[PDB]
């Protein structure tokens, strides 16, 4: 019969409605045979049942036929089959409620996975289909949960919890805080002055923030090598640590690791990561540097690029003026015997251009 479905805390209304469409009398009762509200008049009444106070019928769509029950605060517990009983029939009503929900919620970062569990009359069974903001139907049974959260799965998402012929939608959100990057890179030589940023998506909250950044050097396995920070709103500050280089660090929240000059020992990956909390997790970011050094020994020269570089890049060297004076799939080539010309260094890979320095030739 009438099988509608309600959320919990929301309301809903039953209809009943029959010919004559007159102010007639009427009576919403439970399965239990107990009067959910009825009429005598423009009186309008209700029941000893747990409904009670949480029912009601619209006094003027009575004059038009409509007997309408309305219960606000939706108990899971009203989850039954009530009738309204009209000037000599039956309707018949099962009002089966839901409530899909996450546990795990507030302040969610990356990967920490999330739950969606759901609340259902003993006796009936849904199916959950929740729509993410972006893609994939994830789907699944009493409960679906979504594995590690990557950034785009951030918003409002749109969960169905399909029952019967008869289906329910729920929108929940799911806000993924995060980095805005993956691997940063920087291609820089001997010299440059390099920077590097990582930023976020503003937010507040008390006592919340602070980690470092890990570097693994090239070649240089001389590692514990770091800078820690601590954060509270917009405001950071260095724990401690740094030395080795001269890294500084910003007072404000769009941070900004800086390395006065791009030597060549400073190449290689990083890890920076962060972990705030209020109910923790720990976010990470990569960082890598590469360095070029174009410089001539005496009357002949060499250029070489350090840190991560792909084994799929080459390298040239080249006065600029004519074509290919070396070209070559390495870090560390060698023009022996040059001429005069403002010499280019070249770091690319498939074809455009990485990383480029200029020198000149004397004779």
């Amino acid at each position: 019969k009438k099988v509608v479905l309600g959320k919990k805390g929301d309301t809903v209304e039953l209809t009943c409605t029959a010919s004559q469409k007159k102010s007639i009398q009427f009576h919403w009762k439970n399965s239990n045979q107990i009067k959910i509200l009825g009429n005598q008049g423009s009186f309008l009444t209700k029941g000893p049942s747990k409904l009670n106070d949480r029912a009601d019928s619209r006094r003027s769509l009575w004059d038009q036929g409509n007997f309408p029950l309305i219960i606000k605060n939706l108990k899971i517990e009203d989850s039954d089959t009530y009738i309204c009983e009209v000037e000599d029939q039956k309707e018949e009503v099962q009002l089966l409620v839901f409530g899909l929900t996450a546990n795990s919620d507030t302040h969610l970062l990356q990967g920490q996975s999330l739950t969606l569990t759901l609340e259902s009359p003993p006796g009936s069974s849904p199916s959950v289909q929740c729509r993410s903001p972006r893609g994939k139907n994830i789907q699944g049974g009493k409960t679906l949960s979504v594995s590690q959260l990557e950034l785009q799965d951030s918003g409002t998402w749109t969960c169905t919890v399909l029952q019967n012929q008869k289906k329910v939608e729920f929108k929940i959100d799911i806000v993924v805080l995060a980095f805005q990057k993956a691997s940063s890179i920087v291609y820089k030589k001997e010299g440059e002055q390099v920077e590097f940023s990582f930023p976020l998506a503003f937010t507040v909250e008390k006592l919340t923030g602070s980690g470092e950044l890990w570097w693994q050097a090239e070649r240089a396995s001389s590692s514990k090598s770091w800078i820690t920070f601590d954060l509270k709103n917009k405001e950071v500050s260095v724990k401690r640590v740094t030395q080795d280089p001269k890294l500084q660090m910003g007072k404000k929240l769009p941070l900004h690791l800086t390395l006065p000059q791009a030597l060549p020992q400073y190449a290689g990956s990083g890890n920076l990561t962060l972990a705030l909390e209020a109910k923790t997790g720990k976010l990470h970011q990569e960082v890598n540097l590469v360095v070029m050094r174009a410089t001539q020994l005496q009357k002949n020269l060499t250029c070489e690029v350090w840190g991560p570089t792909s084994p799929k890049l080459m390298l040239s060297l080249k006065l600029e003026n004519k074509e290919a004076k070396v070209s070559k799939r390495e870090k560390a080539v060698w023009v022996l015997n040059p001429e005069a010309g403002m010499w280019q260094c070249l770091l690319s890979d498939s074809g455009q251009v990485l990383l480029e320095s200029n020198i000149k030739v004397l004779p």
